[PDB]
């Protein structure tokens, strides 16, 4: 299958991700979508230990899977320390867009 | 089939990591795993260089279940606010793999 990711870019800070497909393929798509997991559980976990980030987080396993990250309400959104390790989970998504685009999709866009 | 990983802190700062087993075995769980522990790591190298303006010395080969160093030792900023952070963000999901998978990864943290 797909997985599809959708970050929000906000007033030059990331704010959101949506991921759908995170939940039925061959191997290499098996191998993907634990990449992407991999990334994401690092992310959130990373957000809470060591940039003292409470999170957001939406997640369901139906039609594919679904998953959000929304720091837009959180208060330190804006922090030095949460808007590098957002970065670095962008980073890493948008290289597996790059490397796998059978497999993973990715839109940026700033509002 | 085995993940080692060897971190290095001295004072405070982590200063390398090493990986053996990563490049996988050819069972399916275990490569999943490897996907896992690849995938931070070369997002760490990454990161690193794109976003913490430090360029890491590395070691790879695919040899005999694979090597991986990052090595930080000799770097002029390994000591930065964002090149730690980054690192104890890739030494968090190691940790967590070793948790979760301990038949698939080990880790060692080292405080010398
Ligand atoms: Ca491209
Ligand atoms: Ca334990």
């Amino acid at each position: 299958s797909m997985i599809q990711a959708t970050f929000i870019r906000r007033k030059g800070i990331l704010e959101s991700v949506e991921l759908t497909g995170h939940a039925s393929g061959e191997y290499g798509f098996d191998i993907v979508c634990a990449a992407v997991s991999t990334l994401s559980m690092n992310l959130v976990n990373a957000l809470e230990v060591l940039a003292d980030c409470t999170v957001s987080l939406q997640m369901d396993e139906f039609d594919g899977g679904y998953m959000k990250i929304d720091l837009s309400y959180i208060t330190n959104k804006s922090d030095e320390k949460v808007q590098l390790l957002f970065e670095a989970f962008l980073l890493g998504i948008t290289n597996l867009a790059e490397n796998s685009p059978e497999f993973v999709t990715a839109k940026i866009m700033t509002q």
